[PDB]
């Protein structure tokens, strides 16, 4: 997968990169720590489902949207992503099963995991 | 990041260092000026994707390979690098966002930027 690569970026690193590049950043609106950080960093943002371009360019989704449907949607949007592994924790998936879904991503993406060791493990599951 | 240091070496200085040390030197094949110099200094070289050991030890990549994927691959090769900031200009990244990706390099690397002033800026961004 030449179009996908894995780093270990905290939220501030992801947001800073997304701010500068305008890459699309998926965000699960049920993850309170991320939603709260976004609401504080970009005062006045009206978080809603779908694309919200305000401060950074977000794709807000609910965990009621199944991972494969989310990936289907993101593929159709045809935007480069900065993202965490989709479905990981939010949909009750472990890292390996999140990686299995991410194989269906056809858009370029930077995938951020928790630690440098998780980078190696995730890439192993992905391939 | 004790395994990475920043210098200001032009292309000929980078090639001379690579030729003697056999450190792996990533090269973006879309950067015509660099490719033409390599073909001139190392006549007969067969440029193709991946490791090419001819004159110097190169890793040729296309900008269709995402920056994080390239760093994943270079980390897996486990070779010491002589390199420019990956993604800078070639992937539409400024120096700061290139430096952000470079934080994921786990192999030792000498990073060459365009001027001594850029050494200061890059080191500030990297940390
Ligand atoms: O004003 C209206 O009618 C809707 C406004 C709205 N707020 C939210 C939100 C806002 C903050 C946190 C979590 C949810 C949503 C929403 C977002 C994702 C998926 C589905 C819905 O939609
Ligand atoms: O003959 C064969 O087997 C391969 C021929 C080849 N030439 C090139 C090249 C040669 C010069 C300039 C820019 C590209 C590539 C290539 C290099 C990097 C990434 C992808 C492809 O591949």
């Amino acid at each position: 997968f030449q179009h996908m690569g894995t780093v270990s970026w905290n939220l501030r690193e992801m947001l800073a990169h997304a701010e500068e590049t305008r890459k699309l950043m998926p965000v699960c609106v049920e993850t309170k720590a991320i939603v709260s950080t976004i609401q504080r960093k970009y005062k006045g943002i009206k978080i809603q489902e779908g694309v919200v371009d305000y401060g950074a360019r977000f794709y807000f989704y609910t965990s009621k949207t199944t991972v494969a449907s989310l990936i289907n949607t993101l593929n159709d949007l045809n935007e480069t992503l900065v993202t965490m592994p989709l479905g990981y924790v939010t949909h009750g998936l472990n890292l390996e099963e999140a990686a299995r879904y991410m194989r269906s991503l056809k858009v370029p993406a930077t995938v951020s995991v928790s630690s440098p060791d998780a980078v190696t493990a995730y890439n192993g599951y992905l391939t």
